[PDB]
């Protein structure tokens, strides 16, 4: 399931940061899930990178306890934009190569939430 | 558009790698467009990661020249599954962590696409 | 009395700074009075520091002379938002918390003002 | 909530330390909220400086336990006397001063108890 | 002709920078020709300076080839806004000279464009 | 108001520094405001550096006294003129580069003069 986000710092220049945070969440507000999005150039400016980030903070236990520890569910994505390129079809295979990702994300989701390679594609 | 592919090295063991080949490519073999999926574990064995990447060698000009270089559109995605958390809500906010992660990359295509924060998310 | 004010640095993000320059000063532009509210993150990511500050820079004489010093009339003003407690008090006693000091600025203005403990509160 | 205060050390002298106890507090007497009142000399003795100083102890957890520490929410204020100045404004733009301080404690106070600057001011 | 431009990076706070890109340019983006507003505070807080740069990425060749490099074609404009000073008649004089140098951007044309001193005035 | 100019050191050969001093001047002769315009080569000789600069000498106080200081208005102006490219759009987009200047000076005129970048475009 999605989960529901309003944004909480909004974009501000092309590149730099944006951030949503996670609606509805119990643990206290350091700990709000966050969905960020980067978009930041290389030191050669050869690349810009646009990435998205979904950090879901998530107790070690079930209930509250004093051993009750604070693990990250980290869900990352990358893609870099050639800016320094004289080739015209940069722009239609950066498409292309997105299309791939999702559609392996598709293809592939029981194994990636399982840790198995071994599964089949998903149906 | 989603690339196509065929599997050139199948998965062997759950954790490795696996590796698919992007069919009807020009570029000479050892620049074939590829597709990698990865399942690793962590040192201490608390994460297995679940990574995606999509390599895409794209030649730095339109045609053939001397100075044509070999420029490498790359799409990582990475997932963390925690092996050693006895929270049971970890296997359904996996789950909801990959589901906004695909919500995103549907909300912001455009700005991923252009490297520019500012554009509204895609309708 | 309240000083008459104009949003010179508009906020961009919930963290930061945003400033506000006092309207009608004859000193010259690099001295106008200003109000600035900042919001920033401790380096643990604990705390959240809310920050008022009023700079007021005033000539050290009542007319222009060479000998004509700028003092400045500082008041500043911070408050902790606890971000990484379970307890859910927090939110009511930061509220009770900026309500005394509220209170006490009231409770001990003249002492405030003529940096005298002895003064009796305030009617 | 303005919290309910007694006198528990009173103040000496003009310069100093007053500190009042927040009455029915439930914490062990070390514990106990504190507001303390400073009026202090600079060491060339050109500012006073008046501080008001909130100390709000707080269990880290709602319930008694072995892990539970103790934070403190700090709420601080201060404003400076100028005690060498020729100029015959420095009361009247101390006052003004410290009126804008708690204007802007109530148009921000939604800002400020969120730890966001972009909250519109308070109504 | 004057260059058609969009506004990329749009102002955020007074001080700090905007950007603005040429539209319809035929380069790479990463080369896309670009104006540059700047407003930055001295070290001392004495001058605020006001800059605007054009920054234009041309081929060194006319048609693409393996030793084509990109010259760049820069225009600045800087003037210096007084901050600390007593004298009114700062802004009147800053308003002189900035026609000043536009009159003499417009009397000097041919010269500036050739690198030649001795052109007489444009008519 | 474009200030009034007559030329002091007239140009002698197509490199160099010509100045104007800007008549009916109070302050003493060695602070008469002036313009210089320099056309000057690079060391590798790649680029004629051309370039146009207000220097107005302004007292720091309105009237003469003991403390009174020589502040410096400052408007810089430079154009790149390549000298070594094959690339004959070099001359027209100079041209373009300049009337870009001027229209962005227009443009955004308030903006220059008030040191804020928010300032919206001058009508």
């Amino acid at each position: 399931a999605s989960l529901p986000v309003t944004q909480y710092s909004p974009p501000v220049t092309p590149l730099g940061k944006s951030t949503w945070n996670v609606t509805g969440s119990t643990n206290p507000p350091g700990l709000v899930p966050q969905v960020v999005q980067t978009e930041s150039i290389n030191a050669r400016k050869s690349n810009i990178m646009s990435k998205i980030s979904v950090y879901y903070y998530i107790p070690s236990t079930n209930s509250v306890s004093c051993c009750t520890e604070w693990d990250t569910i980290r869900c990352e994505f990358s893609l870099t934009l050639l800016q320094l390129s004289s080739n015209t079809d940069v722009a239609a295979r950066t498409v292309d190569v997105l299309d791939t990702m999702i559609s392996f994300l598709a293809k592939r989701r029981n194994s990636i939430l399982a840790g198995n390679l071994l599964l089949p594609d998903n149906p």
